[PDB]
Protein backbone atom coordinates (compact mmCIF):
# COMPACT_ATOMS: atom_id res chain seq x y z
CA UNK A 1 0.00 0.00 0.00
CA UNK A 2 1.52 3.07 -1.14
CA UNK A 3 1.91 6.17 1.42
CA UNK A 4 -0.70 8.90 0.75
CA UNK A 5 -0.30 12.62 1.92
CA UNK A 6 -2.72 15.39 1.57
CA UNK A 7 -0.60 18.78 0.66
CA UNK A 8 -1.54 22.29 1.93
CA UNK A 9 -3.28 24.71 -0.76
CA UNK A 10 0.08 27.13 -0.04
CA UNK A 11 3.66 26.39 1.04
CA UNK A 12 5.26 28.67 3.14
CA UNK A 13 7.97 27.07 4.89
CA UNK A 14 6.39 26.57 8.73
CA UNK A 15 7.22 23.48 10.27
CA UNK A 16 4.71 21.33 8.71
CA UNK A 17 6.02 22.03 5.37
CA UNK A 18 9.50 20.92 6.10
CA UNK A 19 8.65 17.35 8.25
CA UNK A 20 6.00 17.19 5.25
CA UNK A 21 8.98 17.53 2.62
CA UNK A 22 11.39 15.11 4.81
CA UNK A 23 8.20 12.61 4.72
CA UNK A 24 7.93 12.89 0.80
CA UNK A 25 11.52 12.62 0.17
CA UNK A 26 11.51 9.49 2.89
CA UNK A 27 8.16 7.72 0.56
CA UNK A 28 10.41 8.22 -2.91
CA UNK A 29 13.57 6.58 -1.18
CA UNK A 30 11.98 3.95 0.52
CA UNK A 31 9.00 3.31 -2.21
CA UNK A 32 9.82 5.60 -5.54
CA UNK A 33 6.32 6.99 -5.36
CA UNK A 34 3.51 8.00 -3.04
CA UNK A 35 0.26 8.97 -3.58
CA UNK A 36 -1.53 12.61 -2.80
CA UNK A 37 -5.06 13.24 -2.04
CA UNK A 38 -7.34 15.17 -3.85
CA UNK A 39 -9.89 17.47 -3.38
CA UNK A 40 -13.70 17.34 -4.73
CA UNK A 41 -13.00 19.43 -7.71
CA UNK A 42 -9.77 18.19 -8.45
CA UNK A 43 -10.92 14.30 -8.40
CA UNK A 44 -13.88 15.80 -10.86
CA UNK A 45 -11.84 17.96 -13.09
CA UNK A 46 -9.43 14.60 -13.24
CA UNK A 47 -12.79 12.35 -13.80
CA UNK A 48 -13.97 14.78 -16.79
CA UNK A 49 -10.50 14.69 -18.46
CA UNK A 50 -10.56 11.02 -18.56
CA UNK A 51 -14.13 11.45 -20.07
CA UNK A 52 -13.26 13.59 -22.90
CA UNK A 53 -9.99 11.41 -23.52
CA UNK A 54 -12.19 7.94 -24.49
CA UNK A 55 -14.92 10.02 -26.31
CA UNK A 56 -12.07 11.69 -28.83
CA UNK A 57 -10.68 8.39 -28.83
CA UNK A 58 -14.00 6.99 -30.09
CA UNK A 59 -13.63 8.93 -33.26
CA UNK A 60 -12.67 7.53 -36.21
CA UNK A 61 -9.06 6.64 -36.70
CA UNK A 62 -9.09 9.81 -39.48
CA UNK A 63 -10.21 12.04 -37.63
CA UNK A 64 -7.74 11.59 -34.81
CA UNK A 65 -4.86 11.68 -37.19
CA UNK A 66 -5.99 15.18 -38.19
CA UNK A 67 -5.03 16.52 -34.73
CA UNK A 68 -1.71 17.07 -35.19
CA UNK A 69 0.74 20.05 -36.12
CA UNK A 70 4.11 20.58 -37.73
CA UNK A 71 4.96 23.21 -34.65
CA UNK A 72 4.46 21.53 -31.65
CA UNK A 73 4.34 17.82 -30.72
CA UNK A 74 1.07 18.35 -29.16
CA UNK A 75 -1.64 16.36 -30.99
CA UNK A 76 -2.60 12.78 -31.70
CA UNK A 77 -0.41 10.01 -31.50
CA UNK A 78 -1.28 6.52 -33.21
CA UNK A 79 -0.10 3.18 -31.10
CA UNK A 80 3.02 2.06 -32.05
CA UNK A 81 4.54 5.34 -33.09
CA UNK A 82 6.33 6.04 -29.55
CA UNK A 83 10.02 -2.29 -29.13
CA UNK A 84 7.53 -0.33 -29.78
CA UNK A 85 4.59 0.38 -27.09
CA UNK A 86 0.55 0.32 -27.78
CA UNK A 87 -1.31 3.55 -25.67
CA UNK A 88 -2.77 6.04 -28.26
CA UNK A 89 -1.64 9.45 -27.28
CA UNK A 90 -2.95 12.99 -27.37
CA UNK A 91 -0.03 15.14 -25.91
CA UNK A 92 -0.68 18.23 -24.21
CA UNK A 93 1.80 21.16 -24.24
CA UNK A 94 2.15 24.52 -23.37
CA UNK A 95 -0.85 25.99 -25.97
CA UNK A 96 0.84 28.80 -27.40
CA UNK A 97 -1.10 30.50 -30.11
CA UNK A 98 1.00 31.79 -33.24
CA UNK A 99 0.73 35.90 -32.02
CA UNK A 100 3.07 34.55 -29.50
CA UNK A 101 6.33 35.56 -29.71
CA UNK A 102 8.40 32.71 -29.21
CA UNK A 103 6.06 31.31 -31.99
CA UNK A 104 6.37 34.31 -34.27
CA UNK A 105 10.26 33.77 -33.86
CA UNK A 106 9.71 29.85 -35.02
CA UNK A 107 11.36 28.09 -31.37
CA UNK A 108 11.12 24.77 -32.04
CA UNK A 109 7.86 22.88 -30.15
CA UNK A 110 6.20 25.87 -29.93
CA UNK A 111 2.35 26.55 -31.36
CA UNK A 112 -0.81 25.89 -30.50
CA UNK A 113 -2.49 22.08 -29.39
CA UNK A 114 -4.27 21.25 -32.54
CA UNK A 115 -7.19 20.43 -30.11
CA UNK A 116 -10.04 18.11 -31.07
CA UNK A 117 -13.01 19.73 -29.86
CA UNK A 118 -13.53 22.93 -27.18
CA UNK A 119 -14.78 20.76 -24.67
CA UNK A 120 -11.70 18.64 -24.67
CA UNK A 121 -9.28 21.40 -24.43
CA UNK A 122 -11.22 22.92 -21.94
CA UNK A 123 -11.20 20.24 -19.79
CA UNK A 124 -7.51 19.05 -20.59
CA UNK A 125 -7.00 23.05 -19.32
CA UNK A 126 -8.59 23.11 -16.10
CA UNK A 127 -7.05 19.66 -15.13
CA UNK A 128 -3.79 20.51 -16.14
CA UNK A 129 -3.97 23.79 -14.18
CA UNK A 130 -4.59 21.65 -11.27
CA UNK A 131 -1.81 19.69 -11.52
CA UNK A 132 0.32 23.04 -11.97
CA UNK A 133 -0.52 23.67 -8.39
CA UNK A 134 0.07 20.47 -6.88
CA UNK A 135 3.94 20.34 -8.96
CA UNK A 136 4.58 23.92 -7.45
CA UNK A 137 3.30 22.39 -3.78
CA UNK A 138 5.43 19.51 -4.36
CA UNK A 139 8.88 21.44 -5.53
CA UNK A 140 8.73 23.47 -2.88
CA UNK A 141 8.28 20.31 -0.47
CA UNK A 142 10.89 18.92 -1.60
CA UNK A 143 13.24 21.73 -1.40
CA UNK A 144 12.65 22.09 2.14
CA UNK A 145 13.02 18.96 2.61
CA UNK A 146 16.68 18.93 1.70
CA UNK A 147 17.06 22.39 3.61
CA UNK A 148 16.86 24.48 0.18
CA UNK A 149 15.91 27.62 -0.15
CA UNK A 150 12.42 27.17 -1.12
CA UNK A 151 12.07 28.27 -4.26
CA UNK A 152 15.29 26.64 -5.43
CA UNK A 153 12.94 24.16 -7.84
CA UNK A 154 10.00 26.87 -8.77
CA UNK A 155 12.62 29.31 -9.63
CA UNK A 156 13.08 27.07 -12.67
CA UNK A 157 9.70 26.25 -13.18
CA UNK A 158 7.59 29.80 -14.03
CA UNK A 159 6.37 29.55 -17.04
CA UNK A 160 7.39 26.11 -17.16
CA UNK A 161 7.20 23.91 -20.26
CA UNK A 162 4.40 21.48 -18.73
CA UNK A 163 3.13 18.45 -20.74
CA UNK A 164 0.86 15.64 -20.49
CA UNK A 165 0.51 12.39 -22.06
CA UNK A 166 -3.28 11.60 -22.30
CA UNK A 167 -3.25 7.75 -22.33
CA UNK A 168 -5.37 5.13 -23.91
CA UNK A 169 -4.43 1.61 -23.30
CA UNK A 170 -6.03 -1.40 -25.74
CA UNK A 171 -6.65 -4.20 -24.16
CA UNK A 172 -4.52 -7.46 -24.55
CA UNK A 173 -4.98 -9.25 -28.41
CA UNK A 174 -2.44 -11.78 -27.77
CA UNK A 175 0.16 -13.30 -25.59
CA UNK A 176 1.47 -10.01 -25.48
CA UNK A 177 1.39 -7.59 -22.77
CA UNK A 178 3.93 -5.14 -22.37
CA UNK A 179 1.74 -1.92 -23.28
CA UNK A 180 5.03 0.60 -22.54
CA UNK A 181 8.10 -1.04 -21.29
CA UNK A 182 10.55 -0.16 -18.23
CA UNK A 183 12.15 3.12 -18.59
CA UNK A 184 12.57 6.11 -16.37
CA UNK A 185 10.87 9.70 -17.48
CA UNK A 186 13.51 12.46 -18.33
CA UNK A 187 12.41 15.39 -16.61
CA UNK A 188 11.80 16.59 -13.63
CA UNK A 189 8.17 15.80 -11.53
CA UNK A 190 5.61 13.08 -13.29
CA UNK A 191 2.12 13.30 -11.85
CA UNK A 192 -0.34 10.60 -12.72
CA UNK A 193 -3.90 10.01 -12.75
CA UNK A 194 -5.54 6.65 -13.48
CA UNK A 195 -9.04 4.90 -14.42
CA UNK A 196 -10.28 1.92 -11.83
CA UNK A 197 -8.51 -0.40 -14.48
CA UNK A 198 -5.11 -1.10 -13.23
CA UNK A 199 -1.71 -1.63 -14.95
CA UNK A 200 1.26 0.97 -14.25
CA UNK A 201 3.86 -0.85 -12.38
CA UNK A 202 6.95 1.20 -10.58
CA UNK A 203 10.12 0.20 -9.40
CA UNK A 204 11.06 1.48 -5.79
CA UNK A 205 14.91 1.80 -4.73
CA UNK A 206 16.44 -0.83 -4.22
CA UNK A 207 19.43 -1.27 -1.68
CA UNK A 208 22.86 -2.10 -3.67
CA UNK A 209 21.55 -1.88 -7.10
CA UNK A 210 23.63 0.05 -9.95
CA UNK A 211 20.82 2.88 -11.65
CA UNK A 212 22.02 4.30 -14.57
CA UNK A 213 21.88 8.06 -14.98
CA UNK A 214 19.55 8.47 -18.21
CA UNK A 215 20.54 11.91 -18.92
CA UNK A 216 23.75 10.85 -20.11
CA UNK A 217 24.12 9.70 -24.00
CA UNK A 218 26.42 6.62 -22.82
CA UNK A 219 23.94 5.56 -20.01
CA UNK A 220 20.60 4.55 -20.65
CA UNK A 221 17.75 2.98 -18.03
CA UNK A 222 15.83 1.59 -20.67
CA UNK A 223 14.40 -1.76 -20.78
CA UNK A 224 16.30 -2.15 -17.31
CA UNK A 225 15.04 -4.20 -14.59
CA UNK A 226 12.23 -5.37 -16.85
CA UNK A 227 11.60 -8.93 -16.40
CA UNK A 228 13.00 -8.53 -11.92
CA UNK A 229 11.66 -7.66 -8.94
CA UNK A 230 10.59 -5.47 -7.67
CA UNK A 231 7.68 -4.28 -9.27
CA UNK A 232 5.11 -2.44 -6.96
CA UNK A 233 1.59 -2.48 -8.76
CA UNK A 234 0.22 0.97 -8.55
CA UNK A 235 -3.30 0.30 -7.49
CA UNK A 236 -6.35 2.22 -8.68
CA UNK A 237 -7.43 4.01 -5.87
CA UNK A 238 -10.26 6.53 -5.32
CA UNK A 239 -9.32 10.32 -5.03
CA UNK A 240 -5.59 10.33 -5.28
CA UNK A 241 -2.77 11.08 -7.70
CA UNK A 242 0.69 9.41 -7.77
CA UNK A 243 4.33 11.57 -8.01
CA UNK A 244 6.92 10.00 -8.93
CA UNK A 245 10.60 12.25 -9.88
CA UNK A 246 12.18 12.37 -12.69
CA UNK A 247 15.83 12.17 -14.51
CA UNK A 248 16.19 15.75 -14.10
CA UNK A 249 15.52 15.06 -10.26
CA UNK A 250 17.94 12.44 -10.09
CA UNK A 251 19.78 14.54 -12.00
CA UNK A 252 19.89 17.79 -9.29
CA UNK A 253 19.91 16.14 -6.50
CA UNK A 254 22.84 13.73 -7.13
CA UNK A 255 20.87 10.93 -7.13
CA UNK A 256 19.55 11.12 -3.72
CA UNK A 257 16.39 11.06 -5.44
CA UNK A 258 16.42 8.23 -8.22
CA UNK A 259 14.62 8.31 -11.60
CA UNK A 260 11.63 6.02 -10.35
CA UNK A 261 11.32 3.14 -13.51
CA UNK A 262 7.80 2.40 -14.84
CA UNK A 263 5.99 0.45 -17.26
CA UNK A 264 2.07 -0.28 -17.98
CA UNK A 265 1.00 -3.87 -18.45
CA UNK A 266 -2.03 -3.91 -20.77
CA UNK A 267 -4.90 -5.26 -19.16
CA UNK A 268 -8.14 -7.36 -20.79
CA UNK A 269 -9.95 -4.01 -20.86
CA UNK A 270 -8.92 -0.86 -22.02
CA UNK A 271 -7.10 1.60 -19.72
CA UNK A 272 -7.28 5.14 -19.28
CA UNK A 273 -4.58 7.00 -17.56
CA UNK A 274 -3.00 10.82 -17.76
CA UNK A 275 0.96 11.25 -17.09
CA UNK A 276 1.28 15.19 -15.87
CA UNK A 277 5.42 16.01 -16.46
CA UNK A 278 6.04 19.18 -14.28
CA UNK A 279 9.03 21.09 -15.85
CA UNK A 280 11.65 23.63 -16.15
CA UNK A 281 11.09 26.49 -18.76
CA UNK A 282 12.02 25.93 -21.90
CA UNK A 283 15.09 28.07 -21.68
CA UNK A 284 15.90 27.22 -18.04
CA UNK A 285 19.24 24.87 -16.91
CA UNK A 286 18.88 22.17 -14.28
CA UNK A 287 22.30 22.24 -12.14
CA UNK A 288 23.82 19.51 -9.56
CA UNK A 289 22.71 21.22 -6.40
CA UNK A 290 24.76 19.38 -3.77
CA UNK A 291 28.07 19.28 -5.77
CA UNK A 292 30.06 23.04 -6.58
CA UNK A 293 32.00 23.05 -8.96
CA UNK A 294 30.51 21.05 -11.31
CA UNK A 295 29.93 21.99 -15.01
CA UNK A 296 27.26 19.75 -15.91
CA UNK A 297 23.99 21.38 -16.97
CA UNK A 298 20.64 20.13 -18.38
CA UNK A 299 19.35 23.20 -20.66
CA UNK A 300 15.27 21.75 -20.78
CA UNK A 301 14.36 22.83 -24.24
CA UNK A 302 17.19 21.11 -25.43
CA UNK A 303 16.41 18.07 -23.64
CA UNK A 304 13.08 18.35 -24.56
CA UNK A 305 13.44 19.01 -28.15
CA UNK A 306 16.18 16.37 -28.75
CA UNK A 307 13.63 13.84 -26.84
CA UNK A 308 11.00 14.56 -29.60
CA UNK A 309 12.87 14.77 -32.50
CA UNK A 310 14.50 11.20 -31.37
CA UNK A 311 11.58 9.46 -30.68
CA UNK A 312 9.34 10.84 -33.72
CA UNK A 313 11.51 11.81 -36.33
CA UNK A 314 9.37 11.56 -39.48
CA UNK A 315 6.44 13.30 -37.51
CA UNK A 316 5.37 16.72 -39.02
CA UNK A 317 6.91 18.79 -36.42
CA UNK A 318 10.56 17.02 -36.56
CA UNK A 319 10.49 17.61 -40.70
CA UNK A 320 9.81 21.22 -40.03
CA UNK A 321 12.25 21.86 -37.62
CA UNK A 322 15.46 20.48 -40.04
CA UNK A 323 13.55 22.18 -42.72
CA UNK A 324 13.76 25.76 -41.26
CA UNK A 325 16.88 24.93 -38.94
CA UNK A 326 15.08 25.65 -35.94
CA UNK A 327 17.30 24.07 -33.61
CA UNK A 328 19.87 27.38 -34.52
CA UNK A 329 17.15 29.12 -32.11
CA UNK A 330 18.26 27.23 -29.02
CA UNK A 331 21.71 27.97 -29.52
CA UNK A 332 21.33 31.68 -30.19
CA UNK A 333 18.97 31.81 -27.41
CA UNK A 334 22.18 31.35 -25.01
CA UNK A 335 24.43 33.13 -26.37
CA UNK A 336 25.23 36.89 -24.22
CA UNK A 337 23.62 34.85 -21.11
CA UNK A 338 25.93 33.48 -17.80
CA UNK A 339 26.66 30.28 -17.94
CA1 LIG B 1 20.64 8.18 -22.11
NI1 LIG C 1 6.98 8.41 -18.77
Amino acid sequence: NLQTFELPTEVTGCAADISLGRALIQAWQKDGIFQIKTDSEQDRKTQEAMAASKQFCKEPLTFKSSCVSDLTYSGYVASGEEKPDFPEIFTVCKDLSVGDQRVKAGWPCHGPVPWPNNTYQKSMKTFMEELGLAGERLLKLTALGFELPINTFTDLTRDGWHHMAVLRFPPQTSTLSRGIGAHTDYGLLVIAAQDDVGGLYIRPPVEGEKRNRNWLPGESSAGMFEHDEPWTFVTPTPGVWTVFPGDILQFMTGGQLLSTPHKVKLNTRERFACAYFHEPNFEASAYPLFEPSANERIHYGEHFTNMFMRCYPDRITTQRINKENRLAHLEDLKKYSDT
